[PDB]
């Protein structure tokens, strides 16, 4: 079922395991995070040019958020439809640098610019503190969109596994708050549900995501005992509605186990008539999106999932 | 239901004709023909300018098939990823003229290459005359692919209504006969299923536009008495096994009787584990794919299947 590329890459990670290095879940969370993330970066595509990049900070709810903005090679009008892009990492690990060549690539290849968003991160800032730096990061820059060159018609949020989680929290927030949402979301392998164990879930726990369980590593990190699971800003599958949401563009890895709950979204986007592309990618595995230096599939997807935002924004 | 832009199209084409009664179909062959035609050329946005365009024939089963290839705006190689496009229109009217202006934006905004096939219509050429002439046209290009400015390694199909159902059963019979077919699938609004009634078909029991009584003549031109409707030249979606058919993007119109079907084929295609993207442009009509002087949706979809083929092919 496994692509080359895929079985390849899952062999290396197998050889590093038997090179007696201790495991993730052993380590203190900034040790862990510090080393997961310098793999991070060099297991992305080397940085392509684009015509800039910024770098600034704004005041979030709680302390500083940071941004780095890519202007697309080319490009030479002054409001672009703008991307604003929340790394993956479980909310514990990732940064604007893991994700930096993904986010020059969406750029170039959308015609749109990307804001990357710096936010706050568990152990230290548990839930909701990520998700509340996300929601005002969003705020923020659509209140002040021409400060940030970007067409306030043209906004988009998106981002990879916990960051697809969050740009589809932040759409429903701005919904449920009576407030200009998003007008489209790109949600890259999103975590949707956290109440239940989907069929994929359970294929891959019967299985090795860093050895099943150590998920906990994660999951204790960010989210308080007591928290009801049920929340929609860790479960947004379970809205009672999905009509009002933006537009969406929802990719699923084929050997994922939240490839069922991501699909599970764009059905239900779809059914509430939502504009909804779905693509499922076979044969490739969570994090191909910013694993392109390692799976091809993973340009490939960014291509895609670019191509769909700058065809929706009309670039 | 139906966006406002698809509101203003349908007043137009109620408020042409308080009398008159112009909107029958009994005679759609030689005048009958010519008048849709024109008002199908009338309806596409003007022609944007395109880098090259030729016309050409060559042999087909029974005939000559002719061609329009387009070459894409700023694209220099001399052999291009193409796409071999399929006019719809029932398998009864359309031609190159008709969708002229939706393959010059597909070819530009895909940098893809793209052949449009003038095939044999019905009732001159009942089924499976149109069916053998987009096999044979698929075969002749992949065959003598550098004749016509292509590489064998990205030749597409793809086309709209009877054009997309075209498009879906050309990769089923290369793949029933053993032989190297489309690297990707282009299925805008594809009918998928002769033998059933989806829920969206049932839905539009009095007709669609046309009187069912009027379908019904199109359907009589195409189709001889007594052919089995579970023949998958007819009816690809009833294919017992979906693996080895390419990579696919399928769209559907959110307000048409063939949306069910075509959602239907590519949960085929993703249950059998091939590469699928699935995009439904709610409130939209069929035919809105190349209705571009009336629909903006139009020209978006034109833009997302494009930017997906594309983006698959690396350009
Ligand atoms: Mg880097
Ligand atoms: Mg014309």
């Amino acid at each position: 079922m496994l692509l080359p590329e895929t079985r390849n890459l899952l062999d290396l990670m197998d050889a590093a395991t038997r090179g007696g290095r201790p495991g993730l879940d052993t380590l203190p969370h900034a040790v862990g995070r510090k080393a997961v993330d310098k793999m991070s970066e060099d297991g992305e595509a080397d940085p392509p040019e684009v015509a800039e990049v910024a770098n600034g900070g704004f005041a979030g709810p709680a302390s500083e958020i940071r941004f780095r903005r890519y202007r697309p090679l080319g490009e030479a009008a002054g409001l672009l439809p703008t991307l604003i892009y929340y790394h993956g990492g479980g909310f514990v690990i990732g940064n604007i640098e893991t994700h930096d060549s993904t986010c020059r690539r969406l750029a170039n290849k959308s015609r749109c610019q990307v804001i990357s968003i710096d936010y706050r991160l568990a152990p230290e800032h548990p839930f909701p503190a990520p998700i509340d730096d996300g929601i005002a990061a969003f705020r923020h820059i659509r209140d002040n969109a021409e400060s940030f060159g970007a067409d306030a018609a043209r906004l988009a949020v998106g981002g990879d596994s916990a960051g697809g989680a969050m740009a589809a929290v932040v759409c429903q927030a701005c919904r449920d708050a009576g407030e200009t949402g998003p007008a489209f979301q790109m949600l890259i392998y999103p975590a949707t549900d956290s109440s239940r164990e989907s069929a994929s879930r359970v294929a891959f726990a019967e299985g090795y995501f860093l050895s099943k369980a150590h998920m906990d590593w994660f999951w204790e990190a960010y989210v308080p005992e007591d928290t009801d699971l049920t929340d929609l800003r860790l479960s947004p599958l379970l809205a009672t509605d999905f009509t009002g949401l933006p537009p969406a563009f929802v990719l699923t890895a084929g050997y994922d186990p939240l490839r069922d709950e991501g699909r599970a979204y764009a059905d239900r986007l779809i059914e509430a008539g939502i504009k909804t592309t779905y693509v499922n990618y076979p044969g490739t595995i969570h994090g191909f999106f910013s694993l392109t230096r390692f799976l091809s599939q993973g340009l490939k997807a960014n291509d895609e999932a670019a191509a769909v935002m700058g065809a929706h924004f009309g670039t």
